[PDB]
């Protein structure tokens, strides 16, 4: 195909430089833009070479990664907050308006949920799609927070994975979702099993 990928990896960031990937058309048309954030174990390089970023682009979208403060190749930039906390939700609205990616899909497993979750809840931020998988922090938004967030939301676990269950409980409040339960994946199944990953992930963004 005619995908392009580019790792001019550096923004600025509330006066910090992070490192992303990304992956667009080629055209240089895209429907919309997926932001993915990552677990404590794993960064941008991750999705790349699992094939996310370049399956997303010829799909139709413009697919950004970046490594989140203090990991990958952000290793010099300092966490708005300490692991055990939310971040401030206006991180990721700066990240979105440095990228100039306007409203995004937000990919946001594991470590990722302590940005994503204010995010997904700050005001005026309504998002088209949100596509949690085992974050972390949930108990930290309430009930009417969440009940409060239209954007469409697939949560997407494995069911070999004891956060999967936890964090669900919190998520199902979100008044538009689905359910993506992984069948013999563990807390990091879109490793675990590739093909049934892609295929919901592309199946959920195509009904937006």
């Amino acid at each position: 195909a005619a995908s392009v990928e580019q790792r001019e990896g550096t923004i600025q960031v509330q006066g910090q430089a992070l490192f992303f990937r990304e992956a667009l058309p080629g055209s240089g048309q895209a429907r919309f833009s997926v932001l993915l954030l990552h677990g404590i174990r794993f960064s941008s390089e991750t999705w790349q070479n699992l094939g996310t970023l370049h399956r997303l682009a010829q799909a139709g979208y413009r697919a950004v990664a970046i490594d989140l403060p203090g990991l990958g190749h952000s290793k010099e930039a300092a966490a708005p907050a300490p692991i055990g906390e939310l971040a401030p939700g206006s991180f990721l609205a700066a990240v979105v308006d440095a990228l100039e990616l306007g409203p995004p899909v937000v990919i946001s497993p594991s470590l990722s949920g302590m940005y994503s979750l204010p995010f997904l809840t700050a005001p005026g931020s309504q998002l088209p799609g949100f596509v949690p998988v085992a974050p972390i922090c949930t108990d930290k938004i309430n009930a009417a927070n969440y009940a409060s967030v239209k954007t469409p939301a697939l949560i997407v676990y494995g069911d070999q994975d004891p956060m999967g269950q936890t964090s669900f409980e919190h998520l199902k409040q979100l008044p538009n979702h689905r359910v993506l339960i992984m069948k013999g994946a563990g807390h990091p199944c879109y490793l675990d099993k590739p093909e049934e990953w892609h295929t919901g992930l592309l199946d959920f963004l195509q009904g937006l």
